[PDB]
C-alpha cells in the first residue's frame, strides 16, 4: 500500500517541517504516539522568512529524531529560469500572467526533501497536503518518482489524528497540554504560500470575487494601488547571454540566486508582476488567487522582447504554443514527465540559446512600464531592412508584384469557397455591403 | 493581367481617397493624364478626423468624376468585437498585446470600398499601398475576393508617375503647378494610421529600437508616462450578454459604434492598451510599431476575466491556441479564408455565447489596473465549491485518495523513463540532489 | 450519494439488458433480493445479433417489471457520420486507424437508455461496467449529463452480489438454482463488443502481444489473411453531398442506417478496415485490441480523398489536428463537452459542408486497395493549373523569380542561426559535408 | 543580384548533372556559349540507375571543365531515418502516407552539391528547376544557406537559351548539330524522380484524376494490383536500438545504407508503401502524384507500433502533431530552419531514444499486412496490468469509484453548458431522444 491511513508506530517518518502550527503539532503528536519523526525544512528563500536556522532547532525541541535544513534555492532558481526560457505559463488574464511559482516550488521540494529522507533511511513521508488542493497530487508524484519505495501517511485519514488535532484551536490546545507555551501568529484575511520566485495568496476572503488585491499586504513588493505610496519612475536594464540572465543594471552576480534576489528587489519597488487569476485546478474545479513574482516578471518582459527581435514567426509561435502546454504540465505536477521534458529541452536548446541581448525598461507603478531600448548582436530586426528612406533594398517593387501574383490561384479558390458557404447557409452572402457575413448568433 | 503598370487612359479608376497629399496629388495627376478617377473615402471613425464630409468635396475639386463617403464604422466595430470574442491577437510581448487594429481596418475597407467601386461600374483600383508593407498584400486579396474582375493599378510601377510625383516635395510642387495653393501638414517623427479600433505609429524615428513611446503624441489617450499629467484612479464596469459588450458603467447604447466610442473614452483617460511591438511582416522581415487601442483593451480584459470564470481548461486552451492562430491569419489578410472562418465561427458559437457577466476594474495609469469584481449567472467558479471552511463537499478525502492511486501505473512508467533517459545521456541522473537534471546548455 | 454500493430494495432500478449471462443473472438476482428492475435493450444493429425482439421477452421472464427495446441505430449512424466528417480518430498505427466505434456507441446508449429510464420514473441505473475499463467512466458521465438525479448502483461494490455471482460459473449455477435451464455460449479466446459501426475484440489471449488477428473470427468481414478465402477485386463508388454520404455504387438509400449497412457489406467482403492497436486507456495504462469497421473505413477513405482535392493546406491541417484532438475527447467520454462540440461543429460547418463529390476505389484484400477516380464540382485541383504542357498560366516565370527573392532576408536570418547554433554546440557545423549536423544521440 | 538571367560568359558555373537530355544539352550549350561548366552528379542510390560512374564521363565528353560524382547516400539515409523517428510526414490520405522522399533528397543534394561547387571555387549554380514546382524554391534556399555568395542562373530566363533549347526535340536536334549521336529514352505516360528512399511519379497522364497507379510501372516494387503476379505472404522482423533501425530478419548491417537497401528489397517484393496523393504545393495550388517508398514504409510501421507500446498519450500526441508540422516544413524546404530543427531534435531526443524493440509483420500485397508480434524491454504495455484474470491490481474497485466522483463538479458544469447552448440556439435541446443535437447543416 502506498498511502497509509494509520500512524506507522515504531517507524521512521519524514515531515516537511515549515515551523508553523500544523507541522509543529503534527510532529509532536507523531512522536508522542510512537513514531520516529525526522524533520526536513526547505530553504526556499521565502521573502517573509528571516531565520531558517531556528526552524530545525524547533523541530528537535518538539520531538524530531533529527532535523535538517535542506537548501533548495539553487535548484529553485534554476527551474524558475528554465520556466522563463520556455514561457511555461498558462494562466493569463488579459495578458497578465501567473508565473507558476508554487508548481515550480513543489517540483523542487517534492523531489529534494524525499531524496534527503531516502538518504537517511526514511521511506515514509507524513504529508498533510489537503484533499482539495493541487499539492496533494504534485507531492504524490514527485515523491514517488524520487523513491519507488515511498509510502505517504496522510494524517487526515487517521481518525485518532482528527479527533485530537482537528483544527487550529485543537492544535494550539494540544501544544499547551504537551508543555509548550505556543504563540499563534496573527490571523489574516487570506492564506499565503511563498518562495523566492513568488508568493500566492488565496482562501478565506479571497474566495469571494468581490474581494480584490487591496485586501492583501504584499510581501515581495509595495502597495502600488495606494496613491500615498511614492514610487519614482526607475530605469532598469536586463541582460542575457545565450538565454541566461546575467546582469541587472550593468552588474553581474556571484550566482543565480543573488541575481534573482536583485531582480525581486527591483521589481518589488514597483509592485511589478502582480495578478489576480481564476484558475482550473487539477481536479477540474475552479479556485482564485492573488499573485506576486516581481523578479520573474522583470526577466519575462525582457526575455520576450528579445525573442521578438531575434526569432522568426514560426519559431515564436512554437514558443507560445509549446510554452503554454508546458505551463499546464508544470501546474499538473508533470514537470519531469516525458511530454514536459521534450518541450522544455527543445525550447532551451533552440529558442533560448540565441537570446543574447539587453533590454532597458522604465518601471512606474504595478504593471505600468515602458520599453526604452532593445539591443542584441543576434537581432534579425534591422532599422535599414524595411525602411522606405534612402534606397538599396534586397527585393524590388517588381519582385513584390511577382509574389502577389503567386497568390492568384488560392485567392480564386477562396472566393469560390465564399460562394459555396453562402450557398450552404454559413454566410448570408459572400459579400452584402462587401464584408462577408457569418451566420451565427454573434452577428448583429 | 491583374496588376496594371500604366495609367489606364480613358478608363474609370477608383481611389481610396484619404484626403492627404498622396491621394490628392495622385487623383489630380490621374485626371490630368486622361483617366477618369472616382474617389471613395471610408468613414472609419478615425480619432484624429473631425470633418469627413469635407474630404469628398476636396476629391471633386481635384478632379474626381464622383466622390463618395462610405460609412464603414458599423462593420469595423462588428469585426473588432468578433476579434475580442475570439482573442484574435498574436503579437504579444510580456503579455502586452497589439489588437490587430490595422488588419481589421483593411479587411473592412478592402472589401467595402471595392464593392462600392463595383456598384459604380469601376473595375480598376488605383492603390498606392507600398511594396514593402503588409497592406499591399491585404488589399490585393480583399479586393480580388470582392470583385473577380478587379484590376489594380500601382502608380509606383508607372515611370511617368514616379518621374513627376516621386516624393512629398515633388507632389507638393505638382499641386501648386496645377493651380492649388496646397498646405502640407506639420511633419512628425513617425507615421500614423488609425481607425476607431486603434492607432498605429511606425517609421521614421520609430525604426530605431532606442526610440520609445515617449516620442509619440497619443491620439486616443493621454501621456501616462508623464508625471505632470494627472490621472485619477477610476472605477469602470463592463457588461456582456452572450459574448456581446452591451453596457459600460451601467449604461447601454443605441448601437455598437456608440459603445466602442465610449470604451475608447474610458480607456483613453488612462492610456490603457498602449504597447510597443517588434513584429514579423508577411514577407518574413521585421518591423517595429507603437500602438494605441484603449477600448479594445478594456473590452479584452473584461472578456478574458469572464472567460476564466466560465469555461473549462480544455476550452480555455482552445480559445488561446485557436485565437492566436486566427490573429496571425487576420494579420496576413486571410480573415475571410476558410481556415480563419472555421476558427472565428467556432469561438463565437461555443466560447463567446456563454460569456454573460460583468467585470469591475480600477484603472490607474497605462496598463496598471486592478480587477475589483467579477459576476456572471454562468460562472462555474463558486466560493463554496473548494472551500475548506464549514463542510459539505461533493467529493470526500477518501475519494481523492482513490484518484491519486489511479496515477500509480503512469507514475511508475515515468520513473522508468527517467532511468532510461539517464542511461541514454539526456539526463545527468534521474535524481542527483533529487531534481532530474536535463543535459543541455542551459543547465548551469 | 451518486454511487450506490448496496442494492436499493423496493426501488426501481434500470438495467442495460444485453441478454447475456451477466445481465440475465444480475436482473434475476436484483428482483429476487427485493428491487424492481426495468430492462432496456439498445438496438445497435449489432452484426452478430439476429433476434433483438427476443431479448426484452427474456428480461420479462427473468423478473423485469417492464422491458423495452430502444432503437439507437439512427442516432448511432448520425454520430458515426459526424465522426467521419471530423476525422475524429486518434489511435492510429502506421496510418491504420481505430474508428472509435465503442466510444461512439457509449455516447449514444449512455444518453438514450438513461433518458428512457428517466421517462419511466427510473432514477437508478444498475450498471456493471468494470473498474478497470473505459466504459465505467463514459457511462458515468453520459448518464449524469442526461439525468442530474441519477444514481448508479455498481453491483461489484455489493458484497452480497459478489458472494453469489462472483464469476461466470457462479452465475450459471445461480440461474439453474432459480429454475432456469440456462445454456452458456461457446467460449472464445477473446471478448467482443459490437455495434453497426464496428466490432472490438480484446482480453483473454489478445492480452498477449504475440497473438494476432489470426486468432479472431471476424464478425463484420472475411478472413482476408487466409489464402484459401477467395476475394475478387471489386470496384466501388462512394458519393457525398455537402459532407453527407448519399450513394454507394450509384445507388441511394431510404435512410442513413440502410446506407451504413450497405457500406459494411461492401467493405466486409474484403476485410477492409481491420487494425491492431495498443492504446492508452483513460486511466493512463495501456490495453490492446483488434478492430473491425468496414463501412466506416470505406467512407473515411473516400471522404479524405475528396478533402485533399477541395481544401487548402491550412484547412486540411486544422482538420487533422482538431480531428485527432476530438477523437481523444470522444474516447474519454467527452463527446458532448464544450471542448468537443466546438471542434465537431466547426469541422462540420466549414470542412464537411464543401465535401460534395465521388471517389472510385478498387478493393482487394484487407487494407490493400487503389484509388481509381476522384470527381467533385468543388475541386480546387485542376489538371490544367500547374501543367507544363501547352501554355497559358496565371503566373509567369518572372513572377516566381520575384516570389523567391522575397525569401532572401529570412534565408539570411536562417543561415545566421545555423552559424549561431554551431557556435553554441547544437550543430557540429552549419555545414561539414554541406548538410547541417544536429548534435544529439541519433546522429551517427 | 542573386538570380542571373543571362549566361555568365567566362565564369565558372556548376550544374547538377543527372545525365539526361536536359542537363546534357544545357552543359554543352553553356560551354559552347563561353561559360566554364563544372558538373556534379549526386549518387543517391537511385533504384533505376545502374552505372553512376559513366555519368561524370559523359559530362566531360560534353564540355565539363571537371566532373565529380558526389556520394550522398549516407546523408540521405541519415535524414530519412530522422524523418521516420519524427513521423515527419504530412500528406496522408485515409491514413496512407507520402514519405516526403523528394523533399529529403533535395535537402541533401541542395546543400551537398553546392558545398562541392564552393570547394572548387564555383559560386554560380546553373539550376534548371522549373517555375511551377516546389524544387525551384527548395534548391534556392538550401543553396543560399550553404553559400552566402551563391548566384543562381536559371536558363529558362535566358532568351538565347529558350530560342535554342525550348523543348525535348530542340535539345535533341542541338546535340546532333553539335556532333553527338544522342539517343533519347523511351517516352512514358508520366515523369519520375527517385532516390533510395523513394520514387515519385507525376505529370503527363497522371495529371488526370481518372488515371491511377495501374498506368505506372513501379521501379522499387512489384505490380501488386495485378492478380497474375505471385506474391507469397512473408514474415519480416524489424529491430530498433534507441530509435535506430539495426536489424532486419535478425541480421545486422555494415552501415545504414545497406540496411535501407535491404528494407527496400523486403517491402518491394510486396509493393508495400505505395500511395496516390493530391497535395498542396508551396505556391498554394494542387498537384497529384503516385509514390513508392517500400523501405521507409516498413520502418515506419514498426517504429509506430513500438511507439504505441512505449510512450504515454501526451507524448504520442506531441509526436503526431509535431511530426506533421515538421513534415510540412520539410516539404517547404525548411528542414534546416530553426522551427524545424527544434521539432526534429526534440522528437529524436525524447521520443526516438526510447524506441528499442522488435516488431514482426506478415506482408501480403500492397498495404495489406498484419502485425504478428511486438517486443521491447521498454514496453509500458504489460499483459498483467489491466487483466481481469487472477487478481492483484495496483488500484482497487474502491479507488476507481473515488476517481469517478472527482469528475462530479465538471460533469455538473458541462450539463449546465448543454442547457446554456440549448437556450442560445446551438443545440436543439440538451437532450431530445437523449442525445444532444447540434444545430448545424449536417444534422439530419
Amino acid at each position: 500500500t502506498t498511502i497509509l491511513k494509520h500512524l506507522p508506530v515504531g517507524q521512521r517518518i519524514g515531515i516537511a517541517f515549515s515551523g508553523g502550527l500544523d507541522t509543529s503539532a503534527a510532529l509532536l503528536w507523531m512522536r508522542q504516539k510512537g513514531a520516529v519523526p525526522y524533520a526536513y525544512t526547505a530553504n526556499l528563500g521565502q521573502p517573509d522568512e528571516e531565520d531558517y536556522d531556528a526552524i530545525p532547532r524547533r523541530a528537535m525541541e518538539y520531538g524530531a529524531e533529527n532535523a535538517r535544513l535542506i537548501d533548495c534555492r539553487k535548484q529553485l532558481v534554476a527551474e524558475g529560469i528554465a520556466a522563463i526560457q520556455c514561457g511555461a505559463f498558462h494562466n493569463t488574464t488579459g495578458g497578465l500572467t501567473y508565473f507558476n511559482t508554487t508548481p515550480l516550488g513543489r517540483a523542487v521540494t517534492g523531489t529534494m526533501l524525499v531524496a534527503a529522507m531516502k538518504e537517511d533511511g526514511v521511506n515514509i513521508w507524513g504529508d498533510g497536503s489537503t484533499y482539495k488542493g493541487n499539492d496533494i497530487e504534485r507531492f504524490y508524484r514527485y515523491g514517488l518518482l524520487t523513491n519507488a519505495e515511498l509510502q505517504i501517511y496522510k494524517p487526515w485519514l487517521d481518525t485518532d489524528f482528527i479527533d485530537e488535532l482537528g483544527g487550529r484551536h485543537e492544535m494550539s490546545e494540544f501544544m499547551i497540554a504537551c508543555g509548550f507555551d505556543y504563540k499563534m501568529s496573527v490571523e489574516k484575511a487570506y492564506s499565503t504560500d511563498s518562495n523566492m520566485l513568488g508568493a500566492t495568496h488565496e482562501a478565506k476572503d479571497l474566495e469571494y470575487l468581490n474581494s480584490s488585491v487591496k485586501i492583501v499586504n504584499p510581501i515581495m513588493g509595495v502597495k502600488f494601488w495606494d496613491e500615498s505610496v511614492k514610487i519614482p519612475a526607475e530605469e532598469v536594464t536586463v541582460r542575457f547571454e545565450q538565454g541566461h540572465p546575467v546582469a541587472l543594471n550593468g552588474k553581474t552576480f556571484s550566482d543565480d540566486v543573488e541575481m534573482m534576489l536583485e531582480a525581486n528587489r527591483i521589481g518589488g519597488r514597483h509592485g511589478l508582476g502582480m495578478s489576480d487569476q481564476i484558475e482550473n485546478r487539477i481536479i477540474e474545479a475552479k479556485s482564485r488567487g492573488i499573485y506576486e513574482a516581481p523578479g520573474m516578471a522583470l526577466l519575462h518582459i525582457a526575455y520576450e522582447r528579445l525573442l521578438t527581435g531575434i526569432h522568426n514567426e514560426d519559431t515564436i509561435e512554437q514558443y507560445h504554443a509549446h510554452g503554454r502546454q508546458l505551463g499546464r504540465l508544470l501546474y499538473q505536477g508533470r514537470w519531469f514527465d516525458s511530454q514536459a521534458l521534450m518541450l522544455r529541452d527543445s525550447l532551451q536548446r533552440w529558442v533560448a540559446s540565441q537570446i543574447t541581448g539587453e533590454v532597458t525598461l522604465e518601471l512606474r507603478r504595478g504593471n505600468d512600464y515602458s520599453i526604452l531600448n532593445t539591443v542584441s548582436e543576434n537581432l534579425t530586426y534591422k532599422p535599414e531592412r524595411l525602411t522606405m528612406e534612402k534606397g538599396d533594398s534586397v527585393f524590388s517593387p517588381d519582385d513584390r508584384i511577382g509574389q502577389l501574383t503567386m497568390r492568384n490561384l488560392d485567392i480564386t479558390d477562396t472566393r469560390e469557397k465564399l460562394f459555396g458557404y453562402a450557398k450552404t447557409g454559413l454566410l448570408s452572402s459572400s459579400a452584402a455591403s462587401g464584408v462577408p457575413q457569418v451566420e451565427n448568433l454573434e452577428n448583429k
